[PDB]
């Protein structure tokens, strides 16, 4: 299983990410190139050991632009240590909050195409994420977004947006929530979310609402509302996300075949739809 990179090609630089068990560092790989690298601190159990490994494994079954690229492990030295690519702008989420209003319709529909294509191969290669929301896309210097976080109960483990199942609700499908379902077509729920996080430069869906009002507004057919400045055709699809039934969701094969069009014909995103406003400002 993958690429067994040693020690002396790898220089951890600066802490990135933290946990318990493990930091993220920025550092350079002299197989010299930046890379992340993530690590897994002695004393850890089997169940770790097998976590962690096999978010390495997972990653390394998988060769897409839209997917982050693994450059190999260190475990047979410890700490082990999984390294990957770096992405220089970090976490979509972060990234958009940081950057509000400094780019184009074009190239924000253009991040959500990337990250659909990534979504659809993962579809197709028979893995469901679970997990999809903009805090787990990464941006490069490209402006190229790509999927991460993989691995099967340290996913929803880790991320402290998943609440007691334990789960991230308000990006999580009826389904998921009320019957622990979770397919592609939940991933698709959770990708119309996404959808809404990058258009409104990552406002925290639902706002104040807690997570049992979410959930009663979303079975009582309420949805979120148009972002300010989006595309018509880009709420549609959004919308079309979140329907109830499961079945009646676009694939993410629709999903990418309708942001290449329009993005192809890029005049088709200058039709915006209605922003319901919150304030009512009047001057004579
Ligand atoms: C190596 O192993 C893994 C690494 C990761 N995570 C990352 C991968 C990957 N992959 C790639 N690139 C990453 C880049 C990161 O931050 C870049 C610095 C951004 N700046 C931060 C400061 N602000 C103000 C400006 C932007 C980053 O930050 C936490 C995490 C990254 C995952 Cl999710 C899983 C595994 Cl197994």
């Amino acid at each position: 299983f993958t690429t067994e990179i040693h020690p002396s090609c790898v220089t951890r630089q600066k802490v990135i990410g933290a946990g318990e068990f493990g930091e993220v560092y920025k550092g350079m790989l002299k197989t010299e190139v930046p890379v992340a690298i993530k690590t897994l601190k002695a004393g850890y159990t089997e169940k770790q050991r097998v976590d962690f490994l096999g978010e390495a494994g997972i990653m390394g079954q998988f060769s897409h632009h839209n997917i982050i690229r693994l450059e190999g492990v260190i475990s047979k030295y410890k700490p082990m240590m999984i390294i990957t690519e770096y992405m220089e702008n970090g976490a979509l989420d972060k990234f958009l909050r940081e950057k509000d209003g400094e780019f184009s319709v074009l190239q924000l529909v253009g991040m959500l195409r990337g990250i659909a294509a990534g979504m659809k191969y993962l579809a197709n290669m028979n893995y469901v994420h679970r997990d999809l929301a903009a805090r787990n896309i990464l941006v490069n210097s490209n402006l190229v977004c790509k999927v991460s976080d993989f691995g099967l109960s340290r996913v929803l483990e880790d991320d402290p947006e998943a609440t007691y199942g334990k789960i991230p609700i308000r990006w999580t499908a009826p389904e998921a929530i009320s019957y622990r379902k979770f397919t592609s077509a939940s991933d698709v729920w959770s990708f119309g979310i996404v959808m809404w996080e990058v258009m409104t430069y990552g406002e925290r869906p639902y706002w104040e609402l807690s997570n049992h009002e979410v959930m009663k507004a979303i079975n009582d057919g309420f949805r979120l509302p148009t972002p300010m400045d989006c595309p018509s055709a880009i709420y549609q699809l959004m919308m079309q996300c979140w329907q109830q039934e499961r079945a009646r969701r676009p694939k993410f094969a629709d999903i990418v075949s309708i942001l290449d069009k329009l993005i192809r014909a890029p005049d088709s995103l200058k039709t915006l739809a209605d922003f319901d406003p919150r304030v009512s400002i009047r001057l004579p």
